[PDB]
């Protein structure tokens, strides 16, 4: 990991959120993701915003196979409600996130530290049965918003590739790990 070899990351890195707030329904390719993928970074230096040890700390029990697709689910979901703060067409609700929702507590609620990464968001204040923005506040922060959402978006797609066996740098996330996803 040398000097320019950080340099290409930080670029991707910023350019790839920009990319999230001119289109939030945007999909990304694999070949789009691959220089935050493919990259021989530390894993702490990779998610600024996530806490990635601790996700998989806090998560990683029993087969890789289950865990990483509860894992990638719920990623998945916490991805959407980023995209949404950053869309055009914004829910009237998106100033709170409840937990009891069904998608949520089916997806979300299966995962410990899902409610950590929407504070990230901007969903810091405790609602009854959830989480919302402050009251003075008007809009999301939306490089914050884009910035989250690309490290979410980035977790899942190295979960998902672990379990297609595809992942330019399996070698790294199966040491993490200490199992291999067969």
């Amino acid at each position: 990991p040398g000097e320019e070899e950080e340099r290409a990351f930080l670029v991707a890195r910023e350019e790839l959120a920009s990319a999230l707030r001119r289109d939030s329904g945007q999909a990304f390719s694999l070949e789009q993701l691959r220089p935050l993928l493919a990259s021989s970074l530390p894993l702490a230096a990779r998610y600024l915003q996530l806490d990635a040890a601790r996700l998989v700390r806090c998560n990683a029990h029993g087969e890789p196979r289950n865990y990483l697709n509860t894992l990638s689910t719920a990623l998945n979901i916490l991805e959407k409600y980023g995209r949404n703060l950053l869309s055009p067409q914004r829910p009237r609700y998106w100033r709170g996130v409840k937990f009891n929702n069904p998608v949520f507590r089916s997806t979300v609620d299966a995962v410990q530290g899902g409610r950590d990464v929407l504070r990230l968001y901007g969903y810091t204040e405790e609602q009854p049965d959830g989480l919302s923005f402050p009251e003075g506040q008007e809009e999301p922060d939306e490089h914050q918003v884009a910035t989250v959402t690309l490290e979410v978006l980035l977790l899942r797609t190295e979960l998902s590739l672990l379990l297609q066996n595809t992942h330019p740098r399996q070698q790294a996330l199966e040491q993490l790990l200490e199992d291999k996803v067969e």
